């Protein structure tokens, strides 16, 4: 009984975005969600709608044949996910001929583990863990967003620059920091690195745990004055934290992952120990097309995505007479009010795309020369579109060009960041690593 | 479509069984699986057929209601049992009142998550995972089988029993291993057990890597001699191996979970340096009642059993397209038998979901004959709660209950590797761990 956003077309694309928040602890076995979101939410739903019309207006990308939508909420929960999965399969059991999505890696992999038993590609936009890589366990997936493991290239690419043979290294618990470490090690061994102090932290570590840290790590100085931190943020923030209680500043050159990123919550209180750490992102322009059509939105004509009162609602912190809220909404409201984009926009576009592609592309092969679906795609075949799919490409939304691995691997662009006191302390950007290439400012770092 | 044995009646108990080994590499895209199996098989598929049978003909138990079955292969993989889970609820879509198996904690894992969704509870008997006592994301299960949290409980109670205060600690990567680990380290620190030298190894990581573990262990000696090994046993293979490089003999005291047990290839070759060794097992009581039924039965007779020919092919070498001569079905099923070591734990299972329906019978259709609108149909989130509050007397005499985990009591055999009063090196019984109560004998 949970809403779908939903448009007809000859061909149905499923999607699994997160509408809402995670059940609260309290809501889990009834699967009754948190508040609505934005960014990983709303704007996804409506990016799809938009992208959808973009294609079907388009006389150059699939002419003859229009692109309908079936959109799911996940609630970013595992549960939630292969409840609203099994309503894509349910009549089978108009078909989706794929999916987009969900968002996280623990709920994808949920969703792919059900997904292939009906041979449906899944085109995920954000979820990099490194296990979703093996076919031999998830056949039907594939992604326009880089795995965790171009980090770990990444990072020993940017060791490698300086000529550093010793560092230290440091991850979070978890499938991201260990598996991402793990590939960082592998490629050290192969390339004449060699590890001085390693070390795994918990989520929960305290301050005792992370004194001790800082301890292993300044005992191997100066010889390991690098030290390569495959963390989440709260892990740095720990160490840096760590840093004052000593009384020690500057010792080391810390080079993190994205979940240091540009975070100023990260270093916040703790400027003068972070200054001097080199951080990697994932590159994310802003797709100004999507503002254009977004920022127009009202209330009143918005009538496909059945969750934008909710939204509004929550939006402009109003109600809708006929629920927490003093003021009564006027549908006049600006959505360019404190706005951000989602900063995923241009991978769930390009997921999208990949997705018209790959229909395309296999029209062309099983139909050619008849106007519109022929028999051989009536209904599609899932096996067959998944090979089209891992060999189509094309050029995305912001210029990059999209293809994919024989696993179904995107290509990994980052920016390469070096927090510097300013005249305050910025994250400056100081290069990139684009497709296999580092290219940084040495002089600037 | 893959075969289903069935078994018609007024309520259906679902089951996923190993029929067959999980796909051979190149077969995993289709689903097609490996060999047929005995043990983790089609031993498992008959004593439910007749376990239902005893239930069904039992006047006391379920009196004017008769069980059915829907027993499904999972190919001890989680793709496929996935696949024939979705088969359990595609009526939804006779329902599936609950589901007993499938075998390994990661299948049985998302086999839950599926069925949970349903409300079908689900009850193991051979998934051991700490992992699976979380209700916030497995409400739906439950198990006959001690969590291997009982063994690290077990292991400590050796350790304490032998005055021990300090130990080192060795475990296999990934959750078997951590888990149990975890476990046994949080007790220690509950109980004024101290931790020398604790270390983490994969199974396939190589000699240099066991080098530098036995190193770091012998370091902590003279005060560290009792090593808790929470080890697959290709981890204490490893240590043994590394033991003969060296040189050195009977420098430890090792402690050892049931990764290890009574396994002859873990100590092949190296009896001398694992010599002296304890370990544990779940006890595995042999159930005669199965032997009389199974053994009995001949290939011309069982047709409920979809699997039983390719079975008989397979047992007898023979055929009825690999092997040259033709079965006569005449064969006897009692050469090289063995009992599948479960087996007391499947039937248990079985069991446990008749009390829980009876309870609810008893609850809900007071004095009622046979089923009552109250249970038409069953109410799957109540059967859970009557699953978890039912206790009776299991097939081998021992208590059968639930915490409100749904987790279960747990009986270990606790044994210690001699040479024997022949010339041979045996892995003797030296006592049980039961229930929280520990009992050796010198
Ligand atoms: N890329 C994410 C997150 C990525 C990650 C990958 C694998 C496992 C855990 C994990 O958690 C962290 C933590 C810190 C930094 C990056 C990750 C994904 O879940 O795939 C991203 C969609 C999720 C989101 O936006 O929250
Ligand atoms: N109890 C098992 C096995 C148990 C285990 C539990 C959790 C994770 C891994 C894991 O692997 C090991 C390894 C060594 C010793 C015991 C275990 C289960 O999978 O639950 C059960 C399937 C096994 C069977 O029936 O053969
Ligand atoms: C590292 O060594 C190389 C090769 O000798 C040299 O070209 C370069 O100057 C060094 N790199 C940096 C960043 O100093
Ligand atoms: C919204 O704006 C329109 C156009 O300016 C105006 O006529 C109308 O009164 C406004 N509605 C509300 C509820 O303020
Ligand atoms: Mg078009
Ligand atoms: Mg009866």
């Amino acid at each position: 009984q949970r809403s779908v956003a939903r448009m007809d077309g000859d061909v149905i694309i499923g999607a699994l975005f997160s509408v809402h928040h995670q059940p609260p602890a309290e809501k889990v076995p009834e699967r009754k969600c948190g508040e609505i979101r934005e960014q990983y939410g709303i704007q996804r739903v409506e990016a799809m709608f938009h992208t959808l019309d973009k294609i079907n207006a388009d006389p150059v990308l699939l002419p003859n044949i229009t692109l309908g939508s079936e959109i799911r909420d996940s609630c970013w929960h595992s549960s939630v996910a292969l409840e609203q999965s099994i309503e894509f399969i349910r009549d089978s059991l108009k078909p989706i001929a794929g999916v987009i999505g969900p968002g996280s890696s623990s709920v994808a992999i949920q969703v792919q583990n059900l997904l292939q038993l009906f041979d449906i590609p899944q085109i995920a936009y954000s979820a990099t863990s490194i296990d979703l890589s093996d076919k031999t366990l998830y056949k039907y997936f594939l992604r326009v967003v880089p795995s965790d493991t171009l980090q770990a290239r990444a990072m020993l690419d940017i060791v490698k620059r300086y000529n550093w043979t010793y560092v230290s290294a440091v991850h979070t618990e978890g499938n991201y920091g260990e598996s991402g470490m793990d590939a960082f090690k592998e490629l050290a061994a192969q390339e004449g690195l060699s590890i001085a102090h390693s070390d795994k932290i918990y989520s929960n570590a305290g301050e005792k745990s992370f004194d001790r840290l800082l301890r292993k790590l300044r005992e191997r100085l100066p010889k390991a004055r690098v030290v390569v931190c495959f963390c989440e943020g709260m892990t740095v923030r720990g160490l840096l934290s760590a840093m004052r209680r000593l009384g020690v500043v500057g010792e080391f050159s810390l080079i993190g992952s994205d979940g240091w990123a540009d975070r100023d919550e990260v270093i916040e209180g703790y400027e003068v120990e972070a200054n001097g750490g080199i951080t990697i992102k994932l590159q994310s322009p802003e797709v100004r097309s999507f503002d254009d059509y977004f920022l127009k939105l009202r209330l009143d004509t918005n009538t496909r995505n059945p969750w934008f009162p909710e939204f509004w609602q929550h939006r402009f912190q109003c109600r809708l007479p006929g629920p927490n809220f003093k003021r009564i909404c006027t549908g006049n409201e600006s959505l360019e009010e404190n706005y951000v984009q989602d900063s995923k926009m241009g991978f769930v576009i390009n997921a999208i795309y990949a997705m018209a592609h790959g229909l395309q592309n296999m029209h062309h092969a099983l139909c050619p020369g008849h106007v519109g679906l022929c028999d051989a795609m009536k209904p599609i075949d899932g096996s067959k579109l998944l090979d089209f799919l891992i060999k189509s490409s094309f050029i995305g939304v912001s210029g990059e060009e999209v293809w994919f691995d024989e696993k179904g691997d995107a290509p990994g662009r980052y920016d390469i960041m070096n927090l510097q006191y300013t005249e305050r302390y910025d994250y400056v950007h100081v290069g990139t690593w684009h497709e296999g290439v580092l290219n940084i400012d040495d002089y600037k770092i």
